[PDB]
C-alpha cells in the first residue's frame, strides 16, 4: 500500500476491525456504525527506537493514515466529511494505539511478527 510518495520510510500495519467507540451520543454511535465500513483498516506506523510513545507515534498515525484516506483515497472515488475525518481521528487512534503496542511487545520482546 503506496502513498504521496512515501512518507520518509513509513511501516504499514496489518488490516484491523473497527473498534467500538463510546463517544456518549446515540447520534455518535449510529453515524459511526452507518460509516464504520468507509473507514480504513491499516494503519501506516514508523519503527520504536528513536520516538517511541503512546502520543507521538499515535497523533502523527493519525494525521497520515487519515492524509492517504483525504488524498491517497479521497482523488479515487472516496469524500469522506469533516464528520468522517472526526470519526477517523478516533478509528485510527484505537487501531494504532494496538498498532503501537504490537510494535512496542514484538521489539521488546523480540516477537517481530507484526
Amino acid at each position: 500500500g503506496s502513498v504521496v510518495g512515501g512518507l520518509g520510510g513509513y511501516m504499514l500495519g496489518s488490516a484491523m476491525s473497527r473498534p467500538m467507540i463510546h463517544f456518549g451520543n446515540d447520534w455518535e454511535d449510529r453515524y459511526y456504525r452507518e460509516n464504520m465500513y468507509r473507514y480504513p483498516n491499516q494503519v501506516y506506523y514508523r519503527p520504536v527506537d528513536q520516538a517511541s510513545n503512546q502520543n507521538n507515534f499515535v497523533h502523527d498515525c493519525v494525521n497520515i493514515t487519515i492524509k492517504q484516506h483525504t488524498v491517497t483515497t479521497t482523488t479515487k472515488g472516496e469524500n469522506f466529511t469533516e464528520t468522517d475525518v472526526k470519526m477517523m481521528e478516533r478509528v485510527v487512534e484505537q487501531m494504532c494505539v494496538t498498532q503501537y503496542q504490537k510494535e512496542s511487545q514484538a521489539a521488546a520482546d523480540g516477537r517481530r511478527s507484526s
